[PDB]
């Protein structure tokens, strides 16, 4: 599809067995989604942006479907006001910003 | 241009006749730059990042060139840990997100 941007560019994604919506984000260079349970090992990461910096969960390897095509690779799940899928995974989906 | 999401998405802005980078950033509503004088009068405004609020200076009707297209809008000055152009300004260059 060609997402216009008049408006958030949110989509539904699945993860962890669960649906959600969450932001398409270029300006993220890691996928970060608000606090939920998933699989496997994970570290300890701190990420920062406007207002500062939150403490995160990084998990590897994980696979996620956005709008339907399925991507995997490293979620950090943390306190995030909003879902956001970034560069790490818009990549695998084949995500250009087009002007 | 069609801008591929392996790197971060920067690129040229003009303000105030000098050259900055700025991060195309479909994930901020709103474009937020790194202190400095802009002419007028500003208004007061909260934006809420991944760590929390912060205040910034509202100015509107500003003359930016953005990859070589032409915008005049809304730019907010405020610490940010890079310049981001958001989607109030990505509509007025015209981009879409695209896969
Ligand atoms: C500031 C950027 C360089 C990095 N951000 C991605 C932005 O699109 C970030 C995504 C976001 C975060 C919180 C709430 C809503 C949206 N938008 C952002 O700050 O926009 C600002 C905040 C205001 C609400 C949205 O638009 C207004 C302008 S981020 O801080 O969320 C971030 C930082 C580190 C990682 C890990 O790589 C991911 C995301
Ligand atoms: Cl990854
Ligand atoms: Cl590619
Ligand atoms: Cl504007
Ligand atoms: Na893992
Ligand atoms: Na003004």
């Amino acid at each position: 599809p060609q997402i216009t941007l008049w408006k958030r560019p949110l989509v539904t994604i699945k993860i962890g067995g669960q649906l959600k919506e969450a932001l398409l984000d270029t300006g993220a260079d890691d996928t970060v989604i608000e606090e939920m349970s998933l699989p496997g090992r994970w570290k300890p990461k701190m990420i920062g942006g406007i207002g500062g910096f939150i403490k995160v969960r990084q998990y590897d390897q994980i696979i996620i479907e956005i709008a339907g095509h399925k991507a995997i690779g490293t979620v950090l799940v943390g306190p995030t006001p909003v879902n956001i899928i970034g560069r790490n995974l818009l990549t695998q989906i084949g995500a250009t910003l087009n002007f």
